[PDB]
């Protein structure tokens, strides 16, 4: 170990560590759940740090030497390259005030190896304060999280649905409402409607950009921008925008709001928790279409990971949406719970959210490549119920009376024949309808409207 | 106390009751909640049944003197005349097929009376289904109430805090931080961040609307359009758009998704969830600012209703309502099977509770807390002038080091800066105290 | 359409109205929701205000005219004669001294009509603040919903699936783990984890008592008891006990977290919120079960309200969401007390208390309505259970695992019993007797039954 | 690298890892969350294996020389010796059947490493099955952190409050409802409000173990027992509770409700949101009364734990306050992902327990853990500014009150104006006033307006 100092006095850091005072103060301080920022958390923060720098370079306020020493020093970071040097906890200060002291003191000591002296706060941290760096961190992250890995996952999950829907065109199929028999639908229309569930997600998640990407920068600790240039916002936010390729990121409409709440992060997760509720949706419709396969519907097979396959990925998928579900409502109590010019519990309300894009990217991929795109049907036996169900006897009302009709659909059930064959077995041919008629009143892709 | 006849036996239904046999059934089915329809749902059945019959008269599939009676009992139905026709539950068969029904016996009560004879299935009902009728009903009120009543309720509320924000421009305070003494800010900065937190909800709530307003008539039992016309679903939202002058109305994108799912209540039971958030944080600091006044902060005055403040506690419990009733409209969305999402009902209660609520507390909250705030201004001056200061406005007199010197020693000896300058003997040509004063201004350094 | 002079000037009453200018000020207050106190919360209110005169009476505060005439008024309203006369919104001051005001204006209002002359505030709220009344009144409905009504709901709806638990003791069926076909249950062992499961339910709300019954009467405005007889809160809950007996009914604990605190509500609705999951999977189950008729599971026929819509199952699903949200909705309230007062309690009233009200009514038209007349496809439950390759695996020891593979691949294929395939593919003989495969194939003994 | 062959084809597993063909498949299969099991979740796969294991050898279906292998290995895993052998994401298949695989494998390479030969399934798997197992771990580890760790925890934080409320019985200072000025307390009598929060949490935590220590062992595939002995849950908790004094365990009232259903854990995870919601309430008033110093409440002072702000050098912020609310939240967020997967399950299995027993474990652990920072780092070095709190009690208007019979209500509400307006004590705008005369001395006023009797302190 060795000795480092902070306002407070003196402190005993691990000898080899590329954090200082502060952040071995906060590893004392919060040993609660044993895990700190994730990958794309120190990423954005290394982004954000090369970005001040770059702006206060710029503005003639930091050497030019001390500028080009953390914009390499936050590079490194970005890149990951020091991932093991962020040991703070999750459940910190809230306002992330412990997190923005570790990305300082690692590019100080970063620099210090390359033997330029940079102070974590005068030059790390100059026009800066907790305050507006870790919010920004975040919605540069979330941001990121939403556009580059989220709605190209969606999209391909949209894709696999659509391919289905269009394969199964033709796959005509017993509907099912409360759970019972019902009129005639396609399987390829029941994929066009999980396909348009997801489409629908994609628009929830861009509906949300204009404010999930307001950036805090500039406000520092109040909001008021006092010790800082008066356009640091736009200019730091514009070269993030240069960076990342992110057109999304702006400055905030109002400088106060974006740091007294984080109602863009409740916003983003009510998106987020609309997707969880319709891939639920897909998930169990899809392995109850699986079942089986003697007892259950038997209407798809799954591909494995025969008809026995367990459909792991649907468990996958509902299990990945019930924890977006559980990480919205830690994040909207977290939104709430703001007072005066800060909210303090963004460390918390981050670690939910990125949590939740992460899960529902990863799983929207593996859902589409490995269940989606090998689902098989049972397409004759499909027709098969369908053209044996009681529903389909309606069209025979007007030619053999409403009593014949609940007659056929008994006998169909009780012999597990067609109403075709049941109307024909029955004697109905030829004084009630011919033939002709009959194969067009019972024509269930017909009846299903398909074509 | 009149007797009716059904097929398992015989109904007895009150006399001045316009609904009929299967209402009835249905009344003693579901004792559940004892609530039933609320005036917007009932209205929006009203509206969807006289559409139908424009329709079906249109198509020419429903004789015109059985398409005016319809028309003009379910104008009736629309306008409120009926409120008291809808008995059942809202713990209902979850298709609110029932309710459906309820629509159906009532116009075909009203029609007699007026010397029309309908039947409620193959007249009133005419090319609808159990299953496209009371989500469309549904979907109808939530557009309604997103559109003519919350977002005018949330202007009132923006535009109240916005004068607010304009009037305090200059009313200088202390910033509190982790409840923390902070920086100078003023109240008018704080009231602008208050104002933007509505403004944005208003956007989030236009945001949903292409989805919201999605309707599923025309999609019949499972979304296939099985016994109706093909251009049902369009001509209908037509004549919804003509008669309601809400533009907002649209066909589903599509018809399966519009009857297996609720996504578009989710969707906007998400955007009332963040204004919940957005109210909970505004209400919690005006009280806190109102809060003594010898025990509390003092800031400003709330008008009364030792004033308590009532109008931020309704909000509050508003916005925890908002929250409960929007994880009751997200599990029944998750809930939906195959073509059918049965729990529309219970969904229907929530959004359109929840749209209620807002629209009422935030004009009440406008109206009666915010426009009457009184702040209490030379209190707030004399917070602002005990915040921290800073040595930077210093910098371009005494230079970066001397600077660095007065905040090492106003921290080691807890003085103020402006002290910590004196008694360092910095007061010079350099620096007068004029020019000290000048430069730590509690005003200047909110930088309003 | 009567006239009042209040403290602030003139109100217009309801000629036909029992409340005065106080209740008249809250309902032009609060027009939020349009929806006033449930009749268990009013049934509470006035409960409380006739044991307070009983007690004011007794340690000799209040003349026992005016004691006699308050504890008159106090029995019509909870005996639920004046539903009619709580108009003030759920969505009011969170101390819920609004209600207070009202129940008392409206005693005075009764009492009036009998000749005497109580002032609201002085002889109605004598010993009383605004702030210990409300939340009082509050967790009596609550204890008395969970004990008198919940309870044998619950206990009704146990007994209903216990009894088809026995009566289904020995039809076996598939079992079904992640949706797909596994070895054989019965009919009987689903119910008996049905009933399980609401039995469970019953002992989590017994298990919430001790604190859903702590009453805060006595405490005042702040926990300290001042302006109150010492002994105010034992003696009126004393008085509540001999009335209702509701022996759960009891003094706080402490009572400065009795009204700092309603974490009472937060644990009892746990309970609900427990009880809501667990009424969603036997829903689910059945309604599952009896759909159909031909492309379902069609393992059960529900009664009529094989083509029956599931709509009780509907229902229950429905009650259990509302009781997810209303539990949401009480937790935030429950959290956000300051100091000396939880002001979040009108709110968590309502839901609590209806959260009570819809699983008592749902839970016995549940039991009564769709359990009761359950009936099972015996004979069809007992052939596929006979037909599924998950129960070859008895035969490995006789003809090998390769074989039996061979065998249910087969009787698939042609819709055949297990035991009717081994005989098609000749397996009967010296390696296996028709009397070895019966008892290797027996599917209820697979089930393990009692 | 070493390569492996499974049933469909060849795998290539990392070298110095103890898992095999199975645990791979399903790292390859659920790469979700990047997350996998838990210490303590590895803890209870480890018990819960070494006992059956010890069963099966006791009613002879399991030879010694494998028996004592699989228990020296499974004693390994439950002392925490091989945490970095359990690769499989949280989001798997819903039973947990992989991560029980996971186990058997594990165990497996290691009794290799000694020479004794264990097909995972046939030996480390026996009488089990992929559906009792993952559940009965899960119910192992909630039990051990609520007896074990969390009652601990919340005792300590019990009775630091306690011991404030103590120290403080006689801290007069103003009320406070709806945030406005009320009749006086003790920030003693706060404090034993907060403590009997924490106490009842106890309770609530105690009422739940009946069911939360419910385990399915032994009821094999769908509940039924099939394959397993007859008496094989009795026997395996009979030796948990042996080795383990953890006397909550139990063998489940109905074997099928114990497998279709985790209501114990959303019990319990009731039981852990009443908690949260306490803790948010006594956090959020300790942050408040140690608001400013100069535009706050600043009734206390919080001991510093770190500089708070470097624009505002000597700011100090109250980070335990805020760790703890940050946890609540972390809480009821998991509580409502517990409650959903509850809801979910289907005939005889519930199909969400890998999330179910993330979101309970991590509930359980970072209220203990943040339990316990809040008692030592935050209440044990509290503060009370004493003389702060009594000039206010003694300033309110509140307290007039014992003045009326005196001098009438009329005149008490006058010195409570006067007071309010010229920032005074009421004792002295009484004497201001010229009311010490015939119906009140001097002594008889110091009696009435005595704040600290007033609080009626016991
Ligand atoms: C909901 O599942 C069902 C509903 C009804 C009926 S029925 O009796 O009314 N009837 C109609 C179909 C024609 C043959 C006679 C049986 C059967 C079934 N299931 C099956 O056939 C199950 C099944 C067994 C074997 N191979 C299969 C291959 C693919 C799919 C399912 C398979
Ligand atoms: C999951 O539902 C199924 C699964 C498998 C099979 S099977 O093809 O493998 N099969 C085995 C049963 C023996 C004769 C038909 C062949 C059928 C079925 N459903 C049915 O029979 C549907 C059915 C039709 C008519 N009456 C019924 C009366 C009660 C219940 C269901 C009925
Ligand atoms: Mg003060």
């Amino acid at each position: 170990y060795r000795i480092e100092h902070d306002t407070m006095g003196e402190v005993r850091v691990p000898a080899k560590a590329l954090w200082r005072a502060q952040t071995q103060r906060a590893v004392e301080n919060f040993p609660i759940s044993g895990r700190g920022l994730e990958r794309t958390q120190i990423r954005a923060l290394g982004l954000l740090k090369g970005a001040c720098a770059q702006v206060n370079s710029d503005l003639g306020l930091l050497a030019p030497e001390k500028a080009d020493a953390i914009i390499a020093a936050a590079a490194e970071i970005a890149d990951g390259q020091h991932d093991d040097q962020f040991p703070i906890d999750v459940f910190q200060t809230g306002s992330g005030t412990s997190s923005n002291m570790n990305t300082n003191e690692v590019i100080a000591s970063i620099a210090a190896k390359g033997g330029v002296t940079l102070h974590p706060n005068d030059d790390v941290n100059m026009s800066q304060s907790s305050n507006d760096t870790f919010p920004t961190a975040t919605h540069i992250a979330a941001t990121e999280a939403a556009v580059a890995h989220l709605i190209p996952a969606l999209q391909q999950l949209h894709d696999a649905l659509a391919a289905k829907a269009l394969d199964w065109h033709t796959v005509v199929k017993s509907g099912r409402t409360h759970l019972m028999d019902a009129v005639p639908v396609t399987l390829g229309q029941e994929f066009s409607g999980y396909a348009r569930q997801i489409e629908a997600g994609i628009e929830r998640v861009r509906a949300c950009l204009p404010r999930l990407g307001e950036l805090a920068i500039g406000g520092t600790a109040v909001g008021t921008g006092l010790n800082a240039p008066d356009d640091f916002g736009v200019r730091v936010v514009a070269v993030l925008v240069a960076q990342t390729g992110l057109s999304e990121l702006r400055t905030a409409a109002n400088s106060f709001e974006a740091q007294a709440a984080r109602d863009g992060l409740v916003e983003a997760s009510g998106a987020l928790r609309t997707i969880a509720v319709s891939l639920t949706k897909i998930a169990n419709d899809i392995r109850w279409m699986g079942s089986g396969p003697l007892t259950g519907l038997a209407e798809i097979q799954l591909p494995d990971l025969p008809g026995k396959v367990n459909p792991v990925l649907p468990e996958a998928v509902t299990q990945v949406a019930a924890q977006v579900i559980g990480n919205d409502a830690a994040i909207a109590w977290g939104g709430a719970n703001g007072a005066f010019e800060l909210n303090v519990y963004i460390p918390m309300m981050a670690r939910n959210i990125l949590e939740s894009f992460k899960l529902l990217t990863n799983v929207s991929r593996l859902f589409a490549q490995r269940c989606i795109a090998g689902l098989t049907a049972n397409v004759e036996h499909l027709r098969r119920l369908a053209e044996s169900s009681p529903s389909i006897v309606t069209p025979l009302n007007s030619a053999i009376g409403y009593e014949e009709a609940a007659a056929v659909a008994k006998q169909a059930l009780k012999e597990r024949k067609t109403i075709r064959q049941t109307v024909i077995d029955r004697g109905l041919i030829g004084d009630r309808l011919s033939i002709e008629d009959l194969d067009r009143r019972l024509d269930v892709l017909a009846m299903a409207k398909a074509e």
